């Protein structure tokens, strides 16, 4: 099972990014809060490496670490986007 970043929320302020994880085609959509050692943006594939680590874009060298995830809802997405930026 591999996923597609359909939306992404850049940060510095607590390193925690948030992105909409979706089906590899967009047919199903979710949200995840993650930490990242590299940039990640819309159109990137994600593929698992272990329970929490996933590749970025399509290559194993670049990684995120999942922290939480949920089914998509608009208020629940924007909530996590706020947490990515110290709740503003």
């Amino acid at each position: 099972m591999e996923w597609l970043v359909k939306k992404s929320c850049c940060n510095k302020q607590d390193n925690r990014h948030v992105l909409m994880l979706c089906d590899a085609g967009g047919a199903i959509k979710m949200i995840a809060e993650v930490k990242s050692d590299f940039a990640v943006k819309v159109g990137d594939l994600l593929s698992p490496l272990q329970n929490a680590l996933y590749c970025i874009n399509r290559e194993k060298l670049h990684t995120v670490k999942v922290l939480s995830a949920s089914s998509y809802s608009p208020d629940e997405w924007e909530r996590q986007c706020k947490v990515a930026g110290k709740t503003q």
